[PDB]
Parts: structure tokens; C-alpha cells; sequence
């Protein structure tokens, strides 16, 4: 499903192949601890952050992201509670975006974990909190969306008509809203909210400019590309253009910025990684331009060029198809393509 | 009621004096821009909606700005607009400035073509307004969460708290349906409508991500609820975001209009088209500074809950449960602004009520 970074050697990993063991922490900067939780997908882990802090005279910790709601991840959090918090409480929970591996356990943490050790506030952007609430409170519409984009396998379309709430079983009933540019004081640092678009409604990245640390969430990952998909809720969305524009926010940061990604390892070379991501989507866009210059193309037609050797499952094709529509929509909305609905009800794109 | 009337209204210019379109009729306020006025059954008895002459993909028609609540009266007048005042051309799309029921309630009914299913068109909206409306349509001024929120801000009247719990369906009755898809508007986006390029100008504090539309070349501003000539814009703190700072957000958002050309024709959602956008911003700022000062003074005397500020902020007024809801939320907005800035200290008393006193 993901696109792997073959130019990883152009990045430098300041801790080489060190990984915190499940249930342990590793200090990546003074008062900034790295946690790694297991996930049962092809992406087998998420990195979470523990930040030493003091709010209103109470010493403690600010958590960044939560994990999915699994028994494994709950157990590792309790180990961390017992052993690696210096006996201090969590003071608040910051969540970068609504996706289940970042948000699933936000309510459990806010309610103090299995032993209800504290009661603290969720911090989140409005778009991520609203969308997660909506998704945690939720079909045929998705099947028709993909049908117009070339998914004609009758078995596949029927399966789609017939997951989030299991991983995000509960949502905090209140939140404190973060917005772009907000200053969040955490321990000795001023972290600045840096909003990102295209991947999710209103992704919150945190930048500590004085010492050059970036909690990049899923917007800048060293080993994989960031998913951008067009879904049925917003069928004319331009997430790829939104994503490429949001990347400009990191291109200007200091070259030695320590990037703390949600997947992969802490790395330096944020400007180098942005250049790789731009090249990748420009190469992927060019493949679409070429294909649409021969004959009109649907998203299902685009998938085998964009994603060579998928052998993909039904769930996998959902994100592959959504990414093709993202690339087709960028060129369509930019005037490089013309979109037409064929007699079979499928949407196709051709060069202008 | 709960709105603050503009005593300096004479400093604004109304290019159409006291002209008002009749219900079911339109009045042209600028080339290709028609004004509709719908009735509402509140103390605010109307909302202005906008019809913009347009052409998308070669099909001539109309882009609608805002919808009305879903009342029988408002549906009837819309059907009259379709039959008589559209030149027999279809609606092409519906733009909604924010999620509030009088702007959003009939968006789905409009998009699906009204009672006669005359067309099928796309909703245009900011992500924050669309998500929040969907959530509330599935609220701010009703439900057990709202009653507990206002109870800790000083509302003790047993009947009012009972009335608040039963308004669990206050929002869903006015917005009975919501469109299942949307086209996202963002700050700075250019929307080509007819002969104009309108720019999205986002505003905060009143609602999640309020969309105003600015046509810079000819000086037209569809201000939604952010700039109203006769009343202030409501800023409320609700249960979902209890430490919110909507007044700071609102006062900051007003800068986007403060710099606009002085000759700007403002098309507000309540009141009449006017000129004097800069003057009205100056009025609103002076107004919010005077209310903030009243709160500072009161909180220097004794600890004050929001319920204690309401009789000060809204002098000698008889408020029903709907009115008291927004009055209470605005008092919390003013208290929160001062608290978060460090001028006040917030403490919860043994009765569970939050009270504010000046920082010493
Ligand atoms: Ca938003
Ligand atoms: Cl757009
Ligand atoms: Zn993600
Ligand atoms: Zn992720
Ligand atoms: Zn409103
Ligand atoms: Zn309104």
C-alpha cells in the first residue's frame, strides 16, 4: 500500500538503529522521550512522545498521540505509568490527527488509564476532533464513489457495500482547540502549532524553533510517503495539492532540525526529505499525464501504473484507488485534464 | 432578548434606505446579486439570503448563499422564488457561510431541488462548519451536556435546567437533514461566480470556520454573521470546548474587514446592506472593550460566575431559555478572555460553580 523511500541513505539517523523497547522510553532530547508502540498492520508501529512538563505547579508529562485501543498498547502504557514516569502524572494529551493509531486511546489516557490515575484534557485541532467524533459515531455511498472511478469487479463492489469505532472505541467529550501558530508551552520549550492539510482535515505538527525539534506526525516520514486520498465525503477534494503546499512549512526550517516522525526513526534532513517527496509526486503525476495523453483513463486504470505489483486486498484497493483519484483531481482541477463521465457511468480523464 | 443594539447606527450608510424585499421576492443590490429576506420565528425575525447569477459548465443558473431554517414558511417562499424569480433557470450550487440553523437548515432540501426535486447540486462549505453541523444534526443550546455546562457557570433555576434537557432536539428539528457530500472552501480560495472572483475570508469566534465572501474588484462583501449593522455577533463558550476563547478569536478576525476599502458594500445576514465597514468594526471593538471593562470591575468586587455577569452585561432584561443560553455563553466568553489573558483567576466552589476574580 505504501511507497518506500529508496534514498533513505540521504537522511541521517542520529540514534542509528536504536529503538525503545515496548513498554520503555528513550530520551531523544532533554525532557523529550520516545515511545514505540506495536500495531497489527503492515505498518507495525507508531511512535508516541512523552514531554516533561509542569502546569500550574504540578510536575508531570504531556503525551503526544496515543495508539489504537489494543490490549497490547494498553499494557505497555501501564508499564510506562508504573516505571518510566518518575512517579509523576500525565498533565494533558495532545493528538496530532484523528487517525486511529494517533487517537484511539485518547479517551482512555484522559480518564487515567486502567487505574484512573488522573483526569486531564485532550488538545486537538477542531477539524481533527470533529472528523474523529463523526467517524467514531458512524457504506453504499463509498461503493458508488469507487464505481464511478473504474472499480467494476462485481464481487468487490458488493463487498464494499456490506472498523474505526473498534480502534477508537471512545472519544473525549471535551477538547481544548489548537490552531496554526498557537504557542504551547511544554517544560522549557515553546512549541508552535504548524497545521498541515491534504492528509487529514487539520493536522497538528509541533515545532520547537529555538532548539530545532519537529514533531511531524504523519506529514514528514523518513521511510514512507504520506497517504493522500479522495473519499466519497469530498469527491472533488484536492488533497495532493493541499499536501504539497503544506510541505512548504517544513522546507524553511533549519537544516539540522531533529524530526520526530510518527513512523520510522528520528532523523535529520527535513529539507532533503521534502525534496524526495516532491520528486516522488512529480514523478507519479507525470505518469498520469503520460497515461491520459494516450487514451482517457479512470482511477482503476491509473492504479496499475502508479502501484506496480500490488496483489492487493479489497481494503488495500480502497487507499490505492483514493490516491489515484487524488492525482487525477490535482491535474483535473489545474486544467491539465478534462473529466468526462462515460456511457457506463465511469469518470475518465484526458489531456486538454 | 440577547442582542446588543447599535446606538451609533446613524454613522452607517444604507444605500437602499429602508427598502426590504418582500418574503418570496428578490431585490437587486448589485449586478447579478439579488437579496432575499426570509422570516424567522425568534427575536431575530429574519435572515437575508443571496442569489448570485452564475454560469458553470455553460449552464446558466444561480448560486445560492445560505438557506434558512427548515420551516414550512421558509419552504413555501423558496418554492415561490423557484417559480417566479429565477428566470426559469436552475440553482447550480449552494454555499453556506456557517453551520447555524438559520444558514444551514434547508441546505439539503435546496441541494436536492426543493419539494419538486428540480435539480441535484453540490454543497459548498468550510470543513469546520460542515463537520460541526453534521455532528450537531446527529447541540450548543440543548442536551444534558449543555445543562451541566451552564449549571457549573451559575444556572441554578430548576425549570431552566429541565427546559435545557428537553431541548435535546432543538438543533435537529431546524436542520432535519444534511447533505452527504460537500465541496470544501478554505481561507483565500477564489470562487468564480458570474462576472466576479469572490475570495473566501474566514472568521473565527462566532462559529468553527465562518466563510465570508469578498469580491475585491467591485467592493462587495457577503459578511455572514461576522459584521452586522444593528446587532453584535454572538460569541459563546459551549460544553464541547469549555476553555475556548471565542471573543479573542472574534476580535482578531475583525482585522480582516478593518483594512477593506471604505466604500465596501456589506451584505450582512441580518439588517440591511450598508456602507461603512471600517466604522462598524470600530464600533464593535469599542463595544466589546466596554463589556470587558464591566466584567473586570465586577470581578474585582467578589468572585463572579457567568450567571452573575448576565444581569450586568444584559441590563434589566427578561430572557427566555433560548435567550438565556446565548446570554450565558457570551458572559462565559468574556470571562474566559480575561482569565486566559491572566487578568482573572478561576476557582470552582463547593457548589460546583466556576467563579472568577481579578488576579492580585
Ligand atoms: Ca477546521
Ligand atoms: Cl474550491
Ligand atoms: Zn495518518
Ligand atoms: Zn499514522
Ligand atoms: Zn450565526
Ligand atoms: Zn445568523
Amino acid at each position: 500500500h505504501h511507497h518506500m523511500n529508496a534514498l533513505e541513505h540521504q537522511l541521517d539517523y542520529p540514534f542509528a538503529d536504536t529503538l525503545p523497547a515496548a513498554g520503555d522510553t528513550f530520551e531523544v532530547a532533554p525532557g523529550v522521550r520516545w515511545l514505540r508502540m506495536p500495531l497489527p498492520f503492515s505498518l507495525d508501529h507508531i511512535n508516541l512522545w512523552l514531554l516533561r512538563d509542569e502546569i500550574d505547579g504540578q510536575a508531570g508529562w504531556t503525551v503526544v498521540d496515543c495508539g489504537i485501543a489494543s490490549d497490547a498498547i494498553r499494557t505497555h502504557w501501564e508499564q510506562i505509568f508504573d516505571a518510566h514516569l518518575d512517579g509523576l502524572p500525565v498533565l494533558r494529551v495532545i493528538v496530532t490527527h484523528c487517525h486511529p493509531d494517533h487517537f484511539g486511546l485518547a479517551n482512555w489516557l484522559c480518564e487515567g488509564g486502567d487505574k484512573r490515575r488522573w483526569n486531564v484534557r485532550l488538545w486537538m485541532t477542531l477539524g481533527e476532533y470533529m472528523f474523529g467524533c463523526l467517524m467514531a459515531a458512524g457504506g453504499a455511498a463509498a461503493a458508488d464513489h469507487f464505481a464511478r472511478h473504474g472499480l467494476t469487479d462485481a464481487a468487490s463492489l458488493e463487498k464494499l457495500r456490506n472498523y474505526y469505532s473498534d480502534l477508537v472505541p471512545a472519544v473525549p467529550p471535551r477538547y481544548r482547540r489548537l490552531r496554526d501558530g498557537d504557542a504551547v508551552t511544554i517544560g522549557t520549550r515553546t512549541w508552535r502549532v504548524v497545521t498541515g492539510y491534504g492528509h487529514s482535515p487539520e493536522h497538528c505538527a509541533l515545532h520547537s524553533e529555538a532548539d530545532g525539534v519537529l514533531i511531524s506526525g504523519d506529514m514528514v516520514l523518513p521511510r514512507i510517503s504520506t497517504n493522500v486520498s479522495v473519499f466519497d465525503l469530498e469527491p472533488e477534494a484536492n488533497p495532493l495539492a493541499l499536501y504539497l503546499q503544506s510541505l512548504g512549512r517544513y522546507e524553511t526550517m533549519a537544516p539540522d532540525t531533529l524530526v520526530l516522525p510518527s513512523h520510522g526513526k528520528p532523523f535529520r534532513g527535513v529539507r532533503t526529505r521534502i525534496a524526495q517527496l516532491r520528486a516522488h509526486h512529480d514523478a507519479r503525476l507525470d505518469e498520469v499525464r503520460v497515461a491520459c495523453a494516450e487514451q482517457p483513463m479512470s482511477a482503476a486504470d491509473i492504479v496499475p501504473i502508479m502501484f506496480r505489483r500490488r496483489e492487493l486486498d479489497i481494503h488495500q484497493m480502497t487507499f490505492a484507488l483514493g490516491e489515484a483519484i487524488a492525482h487525477l483531481n490535482l491535474l483535473w482541477l489545474a486544467g491539465e485534464l478534462v473529466r468526462e463521465q462515460g456511457d457506463d457511468g465511469v469518470l475518465r480523464f484526458r489531456i486538454a
